[PDB]
């Protein structure tokens, strides 16, 4: 029952109508305007499409997700992290992180210049945030996403140095949990997310979770740029 | 006799010693740091000055105020709001609302890059909030201010489409009242504000209200970003 968004309205169809195959494809067209996106993440919808294609909106079923508590950290990583060679900051360099994500010529191929601006825009308005991983003064990895109350919608992550990506995710989760963070939406499950504790749950439930958590809150300063981890 | 603020501390002089004409002129100098700004609102003072001049602080007598309940709404406006073409949201795009007021070419000329950054910190820190009015996908109005308990200090409004500004206030007041909102600071009274039902109580009366409402509280999640009204 695919819907064709217009320049006019900013309203999305109901997730229930999403197609089974491809999984969750709900609507195409529209723009990546703050109001539109912010409206979409609020309803459990998210944009994803390959360069050259029109904007595609999804709300897959089942929905991959990560319980902060359940993050799985190997014994080796913990040893590594006990004596971590990195530093971790919050919203210190959103632009660089989303850039490194597009860099990786794979999962980040969809992150096009326009995609980068739409999200940078959210970060600038206080909704899209990033976790940066440093080695010296160099940014070696990180991750960004869109906060939805006590729920965090992961957008992507990148790594240019062994375990940088896990450090960011690791430390994020700790800060997140210690302050009220309830969930992490991973959208679609994959080997990486799976090897981390991401698990599927019915769309029907993710929407319940979403509706509840989007009205919750963390300390005011929680998303204020700062240092999260440093030896 | 007209105190100069010192960078050393965040202390302000009694408002009762403000000038009688220019009405409210109390002190100049200081800075626009969170600590200071918050202290000003805490004690019934607010900064205002045109580009070029030093920081000027005020606390006029009388003070313009708006009883959330006594908001005057014409019959054509209700007629219009019933079939409203706008969408109202809270703290979705503080940055843009403030820039919108800051560019209303007439009054918002005092809102400089400096002032914007200053209030943006308070928003980032969670004391400043904004009400956006959307027409489809575009921002056509809004309003921002500083939350002082059950009291709310209005800083500015801006409109790009008929009745946008009024919708913002309308929707706000309803919500505001709904959860314990008690008063809306209007700083100085003017034609528009007065047509909306704002009045004037003595500086000392307003100051009392300030103390009572400062401690007064609203639901813990009152300001979290969210839609307040769908067309
Ligand atoms: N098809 C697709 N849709 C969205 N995001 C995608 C896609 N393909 C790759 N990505 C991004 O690349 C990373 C690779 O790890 C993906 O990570 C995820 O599984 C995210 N959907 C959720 C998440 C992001 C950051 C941190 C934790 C979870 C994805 O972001
Ligand atoms: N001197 C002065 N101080 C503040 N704001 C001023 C001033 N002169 C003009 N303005 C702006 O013009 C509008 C006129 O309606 C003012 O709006 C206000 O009522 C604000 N002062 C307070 C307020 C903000 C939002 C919602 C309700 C009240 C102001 O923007």
């Amino acid at each position: 029952r695919l819907v064709q968004l217009s320049r006019h309205s900013i309203a999305f169809p109901s997730p229930e109508g999403a197609l089974r195959e491809p999984n969750g494809l709900l609507a195409l067209g529209g723009d990546l305007s703050p109001a539109r996106l912010l409206m979409a993440y609020q309803r459990g919808i998210f944009p994803w499409f390959s360069p050259g294609d029109p904007i595609l909106w999804w709300s897959p079923d089942p929905r991959a997700v990560l319980w902060p508590e359940s993050l799985h950290i190997s014994r080796s990583m913990k040893r590594f992290h006990k004596r971590s060679p990195y530093r971790v900051t919050m919203n210190y360099a959103f632009g660089q992180v989303i850039e490194g994500c597009a860099s990786d010529r794979e999962e980040g191929t969809w992150i096009t210049r326009g995609v980068v601006e739409a999200y940078h825009r959210l970060h600038e308005l206080g909704h899209a945030h990033s976790i940066e991983v440093w080695r010296e003064d160099e940014l070696v990895g990180g991750m960004y996403g869109v906060a939805q109350g006590t729920l965090f919608c992961g957008e992507s992550m990148f790594s240019r140095m062994e375990n940088a990506s896990k450090t960011a995710l690791l430390v994020f989760c700790e800060e997140f949990i210690g302050h009220g963070g309830k969930l992490i939406d991973c959208q679609v499950l994959n080997d990486h997310t799976a090897s981390l504790g991401a698990c599927e749950i019915p769309r029907r439930d993710y929407l319940n979770y979403l509706n509840q958590m989007r009205l919750g809150r963390l300390p005011n300063n929680f998303w204020v740029p700062r240092c999260l981890f440093s030896p």
